[PDB]
């Protein structure tokens, strides 16, 4: 058929995090370095466009992901 899940309940955040750990399981070296990343924004030093940058660097070798987080995000255009 076609690998896919649709419909994503409100609280889907740590949903995306954890595939980066199972995707990068054997390569912790990837993992570590996107912890560290996300520490800068939640220490009000970069911005939503502003992790992205770090971000697409570390998962060079996974333009899926890359890609699929942004979409991810629950923020938006969206109402609200």
């Amino acid at each position: 058929g076609s690998s896919g899940s649709s419909g994503v309940h409100v609280e889907d955040a740590l949903t995306y995090l954890d595939q980066v750990k199972i995707r990068f399981g054997s390569d912790p070296a990837t993992y570590n370095g996107f912890l560290e990343i996300m520490k800068e924004f939640k220490s009000q030093s970069i911005d939503t466009p502003g992790v992205i940058r770090r971000v697409s660097q570390l998962f060079h070798e996974h333009p899926d992901l890359i890609v699929g987080f942004n979409a991810f995000l629950p923020s938006g255009p969206s109402s609200g």
